[PDB]
């Protein structure tokens, strides 16, 4: 599995070129993982990813919530394995042929999937959270070795990390802004993503320092 | 929205060079493109733009917006930002991720369209059993523009019975997945077409055939 330095992702959400880049230099020291959503890259272009490789030492996982057909999800795949991503993010709730596309194409670029179980917004418990636990199974079925679960709802975070067992990759949004708890978060995940309060602080390097600190014992 | 012929070009190719071509070829038989991110992340959002000065097309940014409402919002500004008409967003993330794409779309003068179930087979496992509810929740939430699987027909005429007569209805899956034009327009005011235009050997003659199918309608 790959090694996230001090087990915090920055989702890097903000949609000017200078600013991503400018905030995530700054907490570089602290963050080898960045998060690429369609935020800053419809904003910026694909190219931002090969902007981030040069400039930053760090890996990308590309936060697309792929969800369209297997066909279509195979060209979206393609695409961003093309441009760099080490590794793109994908939605259980089209099922398992839409999910398998990406896997088949990770599998020939020689990149990795994550499957998004449940979200953490409030929304997500309309629909999502009812379907979560069979998403996540289906997942293991299909061989799926990385997860993304919610922060916001520890009981559901950890029954997620029950599902796909301890070998599995499991990585958390939701700490800060949204709520979530690092310390609690990291009981079951592998890792945690931070976007605001690190990308909105005065000073993001504090920021992210800041929150370390909270959890240096694990 | 007055669709010409009914048809939506679903512009799904990956070559800038290729999209052009090929959507000048059937121009004469269209007004609307869909563009999705198999052509928008290989090529750029400036695309967009480029179809517009080329076509004067309407176009339906197909995104499949299923984030949270934070992101929806950022998401919805930049695809508007670069010219998109419409945009297509998922229902199953909730209501709160649904009005964040409406509000943006509302303060920049666009359109959302709720994708309610889709025309793949993996869509019976779980988008099928929660359909009927989002698209109640479209309704509720003021929802306008809806897509539905031509695939389905019978899901297809359900969809159009919940959301009614005056909302607008477009359906994928036409062609390359099965689809019939004339019966999906039996439900949907428009269908929309991928590779049974753009991978034809001759796409003019594919578009031609295709609504000659369906003149009556
Ligand atoms: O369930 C989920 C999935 C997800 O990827 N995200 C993303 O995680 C990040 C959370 O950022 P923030 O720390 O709330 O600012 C954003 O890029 C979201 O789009 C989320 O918040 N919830
Ligand atoms: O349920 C759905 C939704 C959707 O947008 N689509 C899209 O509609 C197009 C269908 O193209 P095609 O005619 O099968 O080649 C593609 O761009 C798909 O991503 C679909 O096929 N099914």
């Amino acid at each position: 599995v790959m090694d996230v330095m001090n087990r915090l992702i920055l989702a890097m959400d903000l949609m000017n070129r200078d600013d991503a880049l400018r905030v995530t230099g700054e907490v570089r020291e602290y963050i080898d993982t960045v998060k690429i959503g369609y935020p800053l890259v419809l904003s910026e272009g694909m190219d931002i990813i090969a902007e981030f490789r040069k400039r930053f030492g760090c890996r990308i996982i590309a936060d697309f919530k792929v969800a369209d057909i297997p066909e279509t999800n195979e060209k979206i795949c393609r695409a961003t394995f093309k441009a760099g991503a080490d590794a793109i993010i994908v939605h259980g709730f089209p099922g398992a042929d839409s999910v398998r596309a990406c896997l088949n194409v990770a599998e020939e670029m020689g990149r990795e999937v994550f499957l998004l179980t449940e979200m953490s917004h409030p929304g997500a418990e309309m629909f999502i959270q009812g379907a979560a636990d069979e998403i996540a199974r289906m997942g293991v079925d299909l061989g799926v070795k990385n997860y993304v679960g919610p922060s916001t709802r520890p009981e559901r975070l950890s029954r997620l990390r029950e599902i796909i067992g301890q070998d599995s990759f499991l990585i958390s949004p939701g700490v800060g802004a949204q709520g979530g708890d690092p310390g609690e978060t990291l009981r079951f995940a592998d890792a945690f993503i931070v976007g605001r309060s690190i990308y909105l602080a005065d000073n993001p390097a504090a920021a992210a320092a800041g929150i370390i600190e909270s959890i240096k014992d694990l």
